[PDB]
């Protein structure tokens, strides 16, 4: 992911989900 500039605003606060979906 090359366009992960526009990912980052909201990967800090995904990330939390992150936990969860790759989880569950």
């Amino acid at each position: 992911w090359w366009w992960k500039y526009e990912i980052t605003t909201i990967h800090n606060l995904f990330r939390k989900l992150t936990h969860r979906l790759f989880r569950r």
